[PDB]
């Protein structure tokens, strides 16, 4: 079976679109699901080898039992609201999501424009972000964001169903969540206290060592190991965003994962705490506004 | 003296901000003018040579008299409302303009940042575009853009005040329009429909001949010679911006001149028309919904201040 | 494990073209280069890596086979059959060998192209040489986008390249070339509109015509052809624009790769003999073939073993 | 005045056209001219700023008088025939020259299809190559070309016409031959005598010392010092060609100077020799199949018609 | 199921070699660092990707093995040997670890090449360090490209990794490095064609002479190999030009990897010993091996699981 | 118009330094290489323009230039003075010639050094060579950004190219080189606040400390000085990181260009000596001149008329 794009090579932009289906809406969406593969290649093709223009498109819970009649996924549910002590994960409405990546933004901007003129009448936008890299892969905290994804063998392993639900090999999961910072809070901090905060060192991306990297960092309470031993992964592709004039500075995150307990374990770490955190300290600075799970189907499902 | 950098090589991305300047807001705005120029070094210098980054600063007509005491240049003006018999240029309030551009939009979103957070308090925003440039220098209408613009000496002779206002040499003088464009009606167009209402072919770029040319075309009312014969240019940065969701899809017009009357005669031919065209058939699918007139002065103008 | 030749080859925008004919006497001189192309391709292309992309890819036609070698054949090869339409007619020229070289530049496709013909000086006849070059946006005489549905990854390995079907020359592909001739005077007179419904795509954006819109004679209803099975049967295709303006030349070279020809076959019937629901393929209207060839494209290892 | 784009940035694909006016052809060329810097930015500029695309025109002397009145540049005149004792250089004929440069032959060709389909009628095609230069600005003989060429200021001295006509100032004069070279005999040197045919080291492009560099070698001969002890130079921007079936391997020169005295004081000594050197070694392996002389107008002329 | 390292890496402009020796007690402070290493990579190189190409090849040497780890050896692992020929020697120095590192940019390396030995001061010893960078067209000091005939694709991966022969360490590969000085006076003494005759090859083009002309003391006669059953025995080489112009220092840093240490001992034997038609490889009439070492590249997830 | 050296190159990647001194009795051979320089840089960079950026700017020293011409010197040149602070001392180190060569990659300056060098052998002793490369976000040695407030444009040109001032050698400039060491231990036990104490600019983002919180003894304070009417004094610099990572030797070498050594050697007096307000230049608690040269590099016309 041929996945959609999940792992795609690094890119400096994107578009984040989510939008739920209207009542009437199913046929037309169906239409749009079977040609989007088509509408890639139309739109990126001539803009190769420098575009590298991709779309992947997932399917929520509520909206895979309007459009299909067989089998679910296993994984596939509605997003799990959590309400911590001092901080909520929202859930927020989305029937699909389109995650599409190039190089520049005009080439995401067209293939939206297509994807969204075959939908138009059919479904409601609740989202739209245009993201942009930092040129030194940084986020909108200073940090570089990306550096301990998996690759090769070990994403695929990861990332993508296999024989545990064979109908729908080649799919994934992606949860999605907006966060927007506190800069100025953020900036008050000295440098040696932001990387307490993350679990890194800020200039240089190393890692701090297992005595000085406290408990409640990002990175001790995003690192989940299985029963086994072995690490649990995911494939992350955070983008900056915002508006300097309305003081919005966000980072859009997108975790992909072959089932959604890894992701969904990893939130509660963060949101609700361990006997040894109270809380992930890097929502002190950062404030989830929507929340949402999607199933990746494999592009073959799609193009039937 | 030294301008700022109007004549900017070819960039993909750009960030227009429009502020106001809120009462009491002038000393905080006099520092930050003195800084600019540091403040693009330092977010720029560190992606060299690729990211190409520059800000042009502009100062509007109100504003001027609140900051500087002494001389005025010669063409500053608030913009003025053009009223025609069907379309409509608005006048929209804006004091300051930075024109940032480079080959990615990260480099103009830091340096915007470093701007505003400097301004925080003693500004108001007013406009806020994020462009994007398609890569066949494209604009949302499908029209190549930019082709007719001036280049080399030409364009530094089109653009940079002279001897003819000299304390305010290496100056020029920006126009701004944000532009809303009715897509649907334009794709209900033939190309060839489209092709007579731009004045150039849509593929290729080439140029109408003088006998298939309409008269109220785009390029034909944007056309102007001088007293002496010969054309009268500027120069253009124009920029696609949009939301997909919203169904907004624009072109930010930004037009470059060493005097305002040049851009301001384009103006009048486009909305209020001539003997032989009503109006720039390009209007009938574009509405204007800001307009503004600012100053870009030289470089050292901005650094020797308080 | 055996190793095919560069026949998926990335994106490349120069190519020669090169068919020739083994004189009487010139078996054991091609034989010998034949063994060696593989080892000229690195020498010529090594040191201008990696933005060079220099590959060669070798073919030989059905008779030019049995003079050369004893044993198996493999079990599609046979010569070009001529296409006798009402209107339209495929050509069957003589081609003993082709060399389909590619680069990312002309300049490196003529040194390797050098090399190979030095050695066989004396051995062969040259019938077709033909320096091609792609536009910028991948377009191609026509104006139109041309690669777009080829297949890629896996799913161009499964189209392309002979299996346990004929498991001796596993590895291997065919290729069918057939040099067009286009009027471009006729073409340019139509509208955009009229092309889109020749080709059956969009022009600008190259997005598929909607199936209730698109003509049954247009290139892509006919060259869309299914298995027995209900799956899609694929070609990789290379289209070069070539020409000389002074001698009003104004062509595209096509050049297909499939594991069996009869898919490549099947799409010519189609274009040139037509179905109930259509009597040619309207690209021929604009298009006259004056070649056409089939090739053998052996496993690289095949080579080099001999 | 503003020139063509005769200083250009280094291009690795050309096409050079050249053709003569038809009876009755001369209203549709003016036109054209007066067209042909808006067709290079409309072909061009959807491209930049990799394309680099350029397009030089020039006119040659009898159709300067066919299209124009008044004024004529001074050193206009047609190409002179050298007849040597060994080498010739060949007068053929050429009205308009077209120097198209790009990063990419499709651009070129793009621009060549749109000026052709524009003169179609009123011209005849005398000449077209389509260059190709190999990727260490290798020419066909394996040797770096363009090495010595000057550059800005010393270039724009070189190259354009100024005071001294001042009419025509911002203009400079094209000299082209077609050259095809014996391929097999050049290849049968030693790279050392290679070298000393042309007069610099292969590999490393070394200019060999004054003391070892033979006096019919090419680099001494086009080397010409002028009354005041400078040195006269040209800019040149030679292209290879070819065709492999055909066994054809070629350089197009072409050689640009504000006045066609240093140009072709440098073909006499190649052609006709000196006191020490019978004639340019160069000219054993290549021989000259056309040669025309044009003047290239500052744009300004043209775009005034 | 095993991961290698990068072995099989793109090409690369710039190098660092770094061997060293374990200090007495220094292994526990070794184990610890080479269980980060590829973390450390991820850390320099992941903010310059996609461009950087940052690698590092981790060796291990015989020695050094059995002092960091118990169970099992690699069955090929074993010291340098010496080879003392009549005229010239491959001599052994001391080496336990190697690290090569690789990107496009020396920058890079020399940042990774400072996190590792930060961590690792006090524990080793330096032995040598060389920076290596290309020259634009693939040559060597000597003035020829070097690296044309390396295996690529599945062929360099049969070639280099280690497999079911030795299943504990399957996706490992052996590593032989000499440093060469080379006399370049003597060299540059001899014509063109003297010192194609050395290679074995053309110096401009890079073509292979033919079978007849080649002499058997030329560098590719010598260093071709062929194995039992008629098959090329290849290896993998990076080599690398450095070197030093106020000392007069140019050196070639050669480094070849193979499945097993066989074929790489098997073509220096033949070169420093002979055989019966060539008494040694001419090219070490002009180049001085200094150094010589082989190291055992485990598996990437051999380092992780310690 | 005297043509300069390429004083003001663009940005490059990779540099060489090359001292050397002038061996009694090899004035002759030095008087001739300097008059090819300029001619060998062609040679070596032609081909590979326009990407290779290659560049050599020759300086000659006080001693040398009165052992190699007669008659007038220029009005500025002297031996590098030695200053002998409370803490910290510049040292002056022997240099005649100064070769400064800088590309894009390190071999085009490797290759054009060796030819220098060639010319030269017998008839000068090296005293130094440093390859310096600079990391990827123009950050020198010590983590920050390096070059941010260099002039440019025609500010650079009034800066460093002598004028009117001394009319027989406009178009020359003097250079200043010293090669530092740093304690990057030392430094790195200090906090990233403590840093850009130290230095005058915020680390990551490379923006100026407020007039409010510079201190008097950071690196920026003591190298910003005004002239007596009141302009800002500058010098052009081209600072290259070098170092080696097993001899934990971690460096910079300064070279700063000036129209006149008065201004390179006030900054240095501040630095080394203190003012008012400061002892020295923090930067040197963690910082070590090991050599001090002061060079005059003449208009390239001066060097072809020898
Ligand atoms: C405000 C939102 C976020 C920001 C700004 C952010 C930023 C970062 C940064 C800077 C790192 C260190 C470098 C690296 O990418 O390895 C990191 C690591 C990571 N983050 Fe986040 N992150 C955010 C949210 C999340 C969320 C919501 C999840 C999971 C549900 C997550 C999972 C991870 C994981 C798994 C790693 C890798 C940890 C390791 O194993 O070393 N992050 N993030
Ligand atoms: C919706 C807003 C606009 C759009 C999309 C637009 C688009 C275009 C296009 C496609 C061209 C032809 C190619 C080229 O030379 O750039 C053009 C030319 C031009 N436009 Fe606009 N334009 C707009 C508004 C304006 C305005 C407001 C002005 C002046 C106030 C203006 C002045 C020009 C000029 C001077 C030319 C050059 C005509 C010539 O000399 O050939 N445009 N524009
Ligand atoms: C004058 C010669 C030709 C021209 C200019 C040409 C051009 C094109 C163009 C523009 C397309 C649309 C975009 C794309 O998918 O590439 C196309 C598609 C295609 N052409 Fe051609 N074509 C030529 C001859 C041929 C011939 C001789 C064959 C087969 C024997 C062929 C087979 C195809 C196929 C299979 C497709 C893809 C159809 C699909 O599945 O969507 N073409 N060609
Ligand atoms: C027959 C084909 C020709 C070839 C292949 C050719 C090739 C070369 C080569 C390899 C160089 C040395 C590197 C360089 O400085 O460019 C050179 C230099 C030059 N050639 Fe040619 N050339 C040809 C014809 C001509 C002609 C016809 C002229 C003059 C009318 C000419 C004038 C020169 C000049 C002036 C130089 C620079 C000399 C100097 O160092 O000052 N060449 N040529
Ligand atoms: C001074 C040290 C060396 C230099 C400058 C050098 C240079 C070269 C050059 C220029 C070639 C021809 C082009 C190529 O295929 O890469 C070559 C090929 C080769 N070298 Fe070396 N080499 C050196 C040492 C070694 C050593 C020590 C070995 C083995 C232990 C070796 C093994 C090979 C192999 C296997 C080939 C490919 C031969 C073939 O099958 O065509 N080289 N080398």
């Amino acid at each position: 079976p041929e996945p959609q794009m999940v792992l795609s090579p690094l890119t400096s932009a994107a578009i984040f679109l989510v939008v739920t289906i209207d009542s009437g809406g199913e046929d037309t969406v169906r239409d749009l699901l079977s040609d989007v593969a088509s509408l890639e290649r139309a739109v990126g093709f001539r803009a190769q080898p420098d575009g590298r223009l991709s779309c992947v498109t997932g399917i929520g819970s509520e909206a895979w039992d309007r459009l299909f009649s067989g089998a679910r996924p296993a994984g596939l549910h509605p997003f799990r609201e959590l309400d911590g002590p001092v901080h909520r994960a929202v859930a927020t409405p989305g029937d699909l999501l389109f995650h599409i990546r190039a190089s520049r933004l005009d080439l995401c901007f067209a293939l939206a424009t297509e994807i969204m003129g075959r939908l138009r009448g059919a479904v409601t936008p609740q989202d739209e972000v245009h993201g942009f890299k930092y040129f030194d892969e940084r986020d909108m905290l200073g940090f570089v964001d990306g550096t301990e994804n998996p690759t090769g063998a070990a994403a695929r392993r990861a990332v993508l169903v296999g024989a545990e639900d064979p109908a729908f090999a080649g799919g994934s999961y992606a949860v999605v969540q907006k966060y927007l910072h506190d800069i100025d809070a953020w900036e008050g901090l000295s440098v040696e206290a932001q990387e307490r905060v993350i679990g890194r060192r800020k200039m240089t991306d190393v890692e701090l060592s297992d005595d000085v990297k406290p408990a409640d960092s990002h990175v001790a309470l995003t690192s989940v190991t299985g029963p086994d031993g072995s690490d649990l992964e995911i494939l992350r592709d955070n983008m900056p965003f915002g508006s300097v004039g309305r003081e919005e500075f966000g980072t859009y995150f997108i975790g992909y994962a072959r089932t959604p307990e890894v992701t969904e374990t990893m939130l509660e770490r963060m949101f609700l705490g361990t006997a040894s955190a109270p809380h992930d300290r890097i929502l002190d600075f950062s404030t989830a506004v929507t929340g949402s799970l999607f199933f990746t189907p494999a592009a073959d499902f799609l193009e039937d």
